[PDB]
């Protein structure tokens, strides 16, 4: 079963394979109600735009929530080096962005110290650098966690693959209007499925689930974040 | 304690030799179900075979394959032909009868061949029909499966999993209406197929299936 | 100031890896309507007349036993295929040192209250670190509940040398289609991960559908 063959993206192939072969990868899912964030963004957005020059989007809220969650689950921010578990005192988050040569993992450094606008600007900066092929190796080295968004592609739900030597990875998805049960009443809300794939050798059930629940919580009450 | 050999090895190596991931989605079966009631009986008489869903899936899959060659490829050997393995159940387990050149078959033809293979599987008359296929369509809906993670059948790159059609309250035009929804699950070998592509492939299927009057054109 | 502190479960790490590396693990999902069981819970009476409180876990174990009896492969094991004539079910419970798999033995012979009591017994022994190795050895199947943690849906990992594992989850109110009418029901997602080298599609799905059925009609589970 072979009609045309092109010679080899073989290294990455090895990385992905070993990624899946060297870790006990599992996925835990959940859903978040984007209504609140969308409201904030509706009322404070234009103001934020002018007073900060950058536009207020969702990504900043995710990164902020993720940082908060990381601070409560150090194992998730940790890494496993052959017989040792390396914990991290810093918060560097790899952010998957798409380039014509595939996705790239630009690292957002010390995001715990960045404010909303700063994160919004840097994310932009990296997005453009990726488009122009100006992304430096410095920008692509590091990161304790990864936030990947397939919602841009229309993805409903999926199983993200861990990017070694990281322990977990969070996958954002498409925001769809969904009939939901709020107060024994059914109301349509802009729901989104979160998918966290984690290396079970380090992170366990209660923790991955806790981590994800935390994100859902903070995101459903932005005030308690922003 | 108390009291599939090669297949066991195949499945293991299948999962051990590929970076398998799964992307899910949902499709609204209402439209297809409508043509089916409106032209079905006619189709039945004028074509002798009954119009079912499977033909639409195969057709949509072929269309999708034509737009995502990597998905029709193998690890990288690309394919100029469209042979689709179709998992059918025999008393000795599931079997992968191959539907050849489905891009050239019309609705009725696919409906007949699928039948043919289904029966041959029941009678154990399926010939080593079992060799080939660039993709695989597996349907667990017959078993009542809501959603699941299909396993890739080497040396294929991806596999699509059909599921049970359940009535689900949905949001259509800021209004909630019950529609016969179905979850699609595409497991793909990430060494060859990436995110945007698997998701694209699946979105394409959803689209074509939600508008049969476009698939046929 | 910016340090990568390497702290010196490695066995467990090996187990989990080999667990995922030695089996063709796949996951099949489904949903169950908890309304009926919640209605029986007939609870206060049970409480007094049996001293223990009637919860959900007993119903799950009972349903699982029933399902096991119909799908022996799921109760089997692959040794390098050992079937089991007994029904011992590992029940994942959480201890400060992680989850533990206390085994419930011969659950097919235990009645509602008995299962309710033993589950309790084991839960406490786990809290006090009094869980014996005897309690932790054996089990043909495993029931794990992440609902306690708020988990919506997930992919459970098989505990070798077992063949499958059932994952309970959070009970959320969900708008559903009942009789062409939309009604909110306390739905729950079930996730069954199974070793495909032994258990196939029709069987895992059948097993799971069986559980859904029995659970949606407990007055076919109160006494068998």
């Amino acid at each position: 079963r072979s009609e045309k063959r092109v010679p080899m993206r073989k290294r990455v192939a090895e990385r992905l394979l070993e990624a899946k072969n060297s870790t006990a990868m599992l996925t835990t899912f959940n859903e978040v109600n984007m209504k609140p964030i969308m409201d904030l963004r509706k009322q404070y957005g234009e103001a934020f735009e002018k007073r900060h020059g950058i536009r207020l989007g969702f990504m900043s809220f995710y990164v902020k929530a993720v940082v908060e969650a990381l601070k409560r689950y150090p194992e998730v921010n940790a890494s496993i080096d052959g017989d040792d578990v390396v914990y991290h005192n810093y918060f560097d988050v790899s952010m998957a962005v798409s380039t014509p040569r595939g996705l790239v993992t630009p690292v957002l450094r010390d995001v715990d110290t960045l404010g909303m606008a700063d994160i919004e600007k840097k994310i932009k900066e990296l997005a453009v650098k990726g488009r122009d092929g100006k992304l430096t190796v410095e920008d692509l080295t590091g990161g304790n966690f990864t936030i990947t968004n397939g919602g841009v592609f229309g993805s409903l739900m999926s199983t993200p693959i861990i990017n070694p030597p990281q322990s977990a990875i969070l996958g954002m998805h498409a925001i769809k209007d969904r009939p939901m049960a709020v107060n024994g009443q059914v109301e349509i809300l802009p729901m989104m499925y979160l998918a966290l794939s984690y290396d079970h050798r380090l992170i366990d059930g209660r923790e991955s689930v806790g981590f994800l629940v935390t994100i859902k919580e903070l995101l459903e009450d932005p005030t308690r974040l922003l």
